[PDB]
């Protein structure tokens, strides 16, 4: 068994789409459509549905806000740079909450940023 | 880059572990304490962190409620046999929101469950 994906429910489809992608590096999966239940997925990651844990981008037709609340915490994903991946995504719709530098008492790097829709991501960086 | 974990907070650390585990089949991986900023956290999953997604949960001392939101939507597991875990689920502190069945339109059977706190679980029954 596995961890398949995480869903998280967007303001803006192509908003999220090119975040993820584009400034995060994942790549579109997948996408789908519902007139049933009226809405629009788009599946992005780093590696296919079948060998990694994903996230599921929901949008729901002509619903373009959610509350966050203070449950759901964050997804962390690795990087190579932490400090180019915050000036690259506070200069393409998202938000720095927490500049790269090391967790104190601790020498691993790590930063805390926002996605275009207030969501919370975790990252953290794998003789200059 | 890779996706490495997605944060949950929780109302009682133990609680959620047990049931990740013993109820879903994942192992606790590591657990850690913060006493300066009061909370605990327990790393749950089916494989090593090296090398897939695995479950944060996070455990904020006095604190055993939060406000869900709209925002969240869930995570994806893959399981190895749906309608036995939503059985196991069912009379071990939990709910079925969706009992074990074909997805519409598919094959593929699929169910949704709540964990002790209220969290959606999408059970999934599913190179080489
Ligand atoms: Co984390
Ligand atoms: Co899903």
């Amino acid at each position: 068994m596995r961890l398949l994906h995480t869903m998280l429910r967007v303001g803006d489809l192509q908003r999220s789409i090119d975040f993820y992608t584009k400034v995060l590096g994942m790549k579109l999966l997948r996408t789908s459509e519902n007139p049933e239940y009226k809405y629009s997925l788009a599946f992005v990651g780093y590696g296919p549905e079948t060998e990694e844990a994903v996230i599921e981008l929901t949008y729901n037709w002509g619903v373009d806000k959610y509350e966050l609340g203070t449950a759901y915490g964050h997804i962390a994903l690795s990087v190579d740079n932490a400090a180019e991946a915050c000036e690259k995504i506070r200069q393409n719709g998202g938000n720095v909450t927490r500049e790269a530098g090391p967790v104190k008492g601790g020498t691993t790097v790590i930063a805390f940023v926002e996605d275009p829709d207030g969501y919370k991501i975790e990252l953290i960086e794998e003789g200059n």
